[PDB]
């Protein structure tokens, strides 16, 4: 009697600690699901959870090198609080120094090896062109270790992971939908990416996200994806996430070719993100390879209807800051795309580095990047590209030659900051719609509008428009000064009004008998010097167009 | 015994599969209700939860046209899970290609009607005014249909809706208080907007909010608020949030009296949301009715008080991003606002509809919209407002005569972007505070700083300042040039300084007897030509101010 | 035999109604315990947990007075809904008005005094200063209170509060890691701070977050630190936020000593949140006293090896929203610190006080703000920073002579808003990257492009190129004008293209005889009057720079 009440009126969850393995368990499931023990997985364990709709809670470890395969969940399935470590504790770099500077010399990485299960990561291959050296000097213990402890939800659907963490961690959704990685507490990741959304087989990935939470270390990239595609909806990507010094990315979306197919996206969302301190890039959004590329791509368009690097993406990026890269702040590719409010800061390598055509970028900001003179600059864009509103320059020099901004083929407006007018290169800049304007001088005992003509020389103004001081501060004067350049020196020929407080202006004279060419307009005279006899000429062109010459000035 | 010892240490929960109605479910529950087997409601079915505060799981879906109703929720409930889903598959439109090119033509449109509970939206009659024609080529059984699966939660106070979904499904908050709906897990619309806060009866609401989470189709809008106070404390609004593909607008505040009172909000946040591809509006925050308004506001600040589009609004409106509306991206009214970091791009309507006075408008970003010309101008400001940094075009040319921003009353500082400068409309534009100035141009053979006075001609430069290359690149050579419009001929009358590296100032003089009033300043002189000596003259203000006529140059 | 299936199957949880005090309940638990019924607790009442990870669930209040300390739980314990209420209703002032203008005569607020545990706060010693002559005004009995009920979790290690609300409320805690306030629901806070990670005593705190949430009222601050590092994975700080009426400021890290040791932090997030009309400031984000510093920094780095305000303080800043403050917005100090992305609006002191060097400030907007002419200027900077991008100005006037920047030792880039230029105050102030330029100008007949040197006159243009309209609109014809001041008189001195449509150069002569000194350059000629014969002479400096005086026009 009472069984029959007590049946109706309580919650049904079991806990592991009850069961021998965890598929008697699932098995066993009805409802909740309690990991209240730590439970060693053998690598490739699988469970199958019947289709069941249940709420896994954990309050323990799943403990194991390799993956703990879930399968068979049903939609709406949830697991919170799931702690993955690693059975090895394996020999990790740590690539920077108790001030916080990279280390880039590849005795010093490796000086750096310990045995540990975080703080560090373990080497990979891309290191071994990361710090160039290292693959020689790295011990053989240290080389090609491939430690993770991984849950992989596998061929689900509405399936939520909350709240995860670890040691050596990865959380993997292979083939899966509209399943969620949420509130990440920050996993200390392993050798493979620390959560990753793979599609390479079955339908595309759509319905897939990362929202929130951080994550710490990992040998790769902190948050990737393989063959999804969000859709018009835009059903998938990353928001509100924080990835700190990824061993590779912090946020990637994969390129090219993986075994047979396509492990390109579309459609996804990167918004309101941060990546701090990643060993390569902060976002990679690209989905063609950069170097030596794949001559097809099987499984997507084709060659022949896009072009390398111009694929309709079509992602939605918005609101993404980086800062302290070893190398690239924001890197993407593709055509017709949108990109909005992105700042990078204090980066090694470029802060951006944009393999687009026919796109925009709308209030981009990249501070003090290129600061180890990786790359050949802080901004590059190969195609036909639109910038509205470049924030250059923090506090940083820049002693060699390098370009802060090469984007030949685009249009800009809108740089503010101290950039070196010689370090810009574009098709086309300028401010249409600026409105009555003052130009303000503060330190100098003049104000200036310069102009500079790069087709003439990128390092020379051409003219410039001056006021100086006469006297000193207070004297209420000032001259101006029209100003040209010759011989390569700039300023070399100037109109001045108010020279000394004197109210007249002073008229440069050409210093010796004028050729007629020298004369551009009808209706105009142009003075110049007759030294034999002490006099001012005019070269005139009468209002008729035709040529005159008289005498202007004389003893 | 047992019974005793079990009775204190077990969680409370029953479920829906035990009883023959939701009703009896109710009132037996304690603490936890699960819903686990698909539970068919009739609309309007009530369910009075005795004011337990309870904790609603839900893993089935509640299935009904109409609305189920829950009432006398505890304070602190909460209901998760919950899918919505109709009975009846009506039929949908779908305004849009496979290239996700928007569909106007109305007989395009028709085309695509399919029976579906999602991908598309019922006609409504909205559609009939954004597809002109449509009325008359809809077949019947495609109009007036009101097809939603509505969880109700009726005059309630402090319950939480997390993690909803659905098919042709809405959520409705109705004369409810400090209520939330949470993480929608994008739910599909009906006919009714997706997420509505309701308060005409009863007090103002206010605690109300949609946090996180986002939607996709239904036939109207997506989240929407009517009669909703935020207080000064701005207890209210929408947080996080997205919506795709409103048939109506993505987030809107309702205007105008809807049955006997008011439907105005005021105090709320709209913050660090997106908008994507509204068939009308992304953001809709207006108050009063535009088109033939009301001449009163029952349960409102009457219009002797404050003016049509002049309500002290108050809103917290930052960090908002809309992309792809078919109507207008982003639209208010109100008096004394400011308004904050607001980016649109790629919309068929306006970017931003403004019908604002004394309002201060930060940081906003404008990009490639009014693509189909639907209305005036890109931005349009109807009071008197301050911009302070805004962004115009993207990559998209406009071929007609429409204005960019028309702000004819408003005051504008630090416009980007290549804007033509004639499609410029505003009350004064001003660049007051900027340092000392460099004009760089590329790909060109000159540099300008060009001067344009409105009101003389907003399609003609009035005067410049150029530097223009002698010879080619690497002469070391330019000349400066000042010029003045004549005859509406721009750069028609030129001083210059260095032409052909003459090193000398090309003078321009009257091209006959200079009239009296010609010359302005007193200890000033004007050459002009006496064409029958073929000599220069000079008109001169003396000191003293009196006219002198002098020769100046001679054969 | 039922009760060995019934132990396995169903979830664990007691309920507090079931036993006499929450210490007992505490014992019993296993998995989850409820709080199912008000529970009046005596300040410092403390409860140890076993070291158990514990799903505490509320769904009733904690009443009383002072501080219910929770121990010994273990990681991963979660405690949700919590509601803390003082016993005693304290008598607390309301400093704005209905139609929410700040008050800010004393006599005006202690009219406003009532007993509420909400709907103001109670006063503390610094209202004595925000309202001077308060301390004489307001009676004893509304003087020296100290009602807070605070939740205290001490020495726990990740346990996360989450929703928890309350009335005269606070969350405290003290000598944890890994510990989260996530959610808060709008508590009203009491005497003491309404969330604070106190780490004085033992490791540094670490991983310590207010993520997502709101607080209102309190007689402090809302969110505060003390002594926590975040590392170099910045893992901790406040993210997703919202502050409304703290009584003191809306974020704050303490400063100077507490105790016998540090109470300052590092390395900590403060992004994508919101304080609104806080008492005293938005984020107060400094390190080091201000005003009569301590001469050392015991527990932390001594003042020999960095100076007050020069703390590598190295926190991650960005996305911040300040509103309606009656101090200031923004406020820290530190060296070598990035700040990128912050707007603040409507304060009635400075938008932004720097105390900061080797900083990097980047897309910062301060609208409106010092309004009540409290500080000397709308954004102060102390040290040699650099700015890139600052809006200043909304809709407000200045009547007084304050500045709107006074930054003595910082480079500053990219000013946009209609700044009184005499009101900027900067080391340097350059715009090195402008394309070619266009100035516009609406609601005058002329067009001005002005130069202004500081060190001449801070209120005077000291030349300018103007083009002004000849005859009327549509005219096709203006004049371009080149200035220079003289005798303090803007525009004194002038050179004109086209007056009148002559086609000619009007030019300036020196009125008098004019010395050697006035001529600059060599090939360059001055005019000037001898009234003696009613002639023009012209000063020569020939090519060689020897002069001569020429006949240049005589009758
Ligand atoms: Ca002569």
């Amino acid at each position: 009697q009472y069984s029959i009440e007590a049946d109706k009126k309580f919650k049904y969850s079991l806990k592991l600690s009850d069961y021998p393995t965890l598929q008697d368990a699932a098995s066993a499931a009805v409802d909740g699901l309690l990991i209240d023990r730590d439970y060693n997985f053998y690598g490739g364990e699988t469970v199958d959870f019947g289709g069941k709709v249940l709420t896994i809670e954990c309050k323990a470890k799943f403990i194991g090198d390799g993956n703990l395969i879930f399968t068979k969940l049903g939609k709406g399935s949830r697991i919170a609080g799931v702690f993955m470590e690693s059975t090895t504790t394996p020999w990790v770099i740590k690539p920077w120094t108790d001030d916080n500077q990279w280390l880039t010399d590849a005795a010093a990485v490796v000086a750096t090896l310990k045995q540990s299960k975080t703080d560090g990561y373990q080497p990979t291959v891309s290191d071994y062109v990361k710090f160039p050296g290292i693959e020689t000097l790295l011990p053989p213990n240290a080389k090609g270790q491939n430690i993770t402890s991984t849950l992989e939800i596998r061929e689900c659907i509405g399936v939520e992971v909350h709240r995860a963490s670890g040691l050596m961690a990865g959380f993997l959704f292979r083939g899966c939908h509209f399943c969620k990685m949420v509130d990440a507490n920050n996993p200390s990741g392993g050798k493979d990416g620390i959560i990753t959304f793979e599609n390479l087989s079955g339908d595309w990935g759509k319905g897939n996200y990362v929202i929130g939470g951080r994550t710490s270390y990992g040998s790769v990239s902190s948050a990737q994806f393989l063959r999804n595609n969000g859709g018009f909806e835009r059903d998938g990507g990353v928001i509100g996430f924080t990835s700190y010094r990824a061993g590779e990315s912090g946020v990637k979306t994969w390129q090219g070719t993986v075994g047979s197919t396509t492990s390109r996206n579309y459609n996804l969302q990167f918004r309101d993100s941060v990546v701090i301190y990643p060993v390569w890039d902060g976002f990679d959004l690209g989905a063609d390879t950069d170097m030596n590329p794949e001559l097809d791509r099987p499984g997507d368009y084709p060659i022949t209807q896009y072009p390398l690097h111009q694929l309709p993406l079509n992602h939605l990026i918005d609101n993404l800051l980086v800062r302290g890269a070893l190398g690239v702040g924001f890197g993407m590719d593709g055509k017709g795309m949108y990109v909005s409010n992105i700042t990078v800061e204090d980066c090694a390598g470029s802060g951006a580095y944009l393999l687009t055509h026919e796109s925009v970028f709308t209030n981009i900001a990249i501070i003090d990047t290129n600061t180890k003179d990786f790359q050949a600059n802080q901004i590059y864009i190969s195609g036909a590209c639109r910038v509205n509103g470049l924030r250059l320059i923090g506090i940083r020099s820049t002693d060699g030659q390098s370009l802060t901004i090469d984007a030949p083929n685009s249009t800009v407006s809108g740089i503010t900051g101290m950039v070196d007018p010689s370090r810009i290169n574009v098709a086309n800049l300028a401010e249409e719609g600026l409105g009555n304007i003052r130009a303000n001088s503060f330190g100098y005992d003049s104000a200036a509008i310069k102009l500079r003509i790069h087709k003439l020389s990128k390092t020379l103004d051409s003219g410039a428009l001056y006021s100086h001081i006469n006297g000193g501060a207070g004297s209420g004067s000032a001259y101006t000064q029209l100003t040209a350049i010759s011989g390569s020196t700039p300023d070399a020929v100037s109109l001045k009004v108010n020279h000394k407080d004197c109210r007249g202006a002073e008229i440069p004279f050409v210093p010796d008998i004028a050729s007629d060419d020298f004369i551009k307009d009808s209706s105009c005279f142009l003075p110049y010097w007759e030294n034999n006899s002490t006099s001012l000429k005019a070269l005139v062109k009468k209002p008729n167009g035709e040529l005159v010459r008289l005498t202007l000035a004389t003893l």
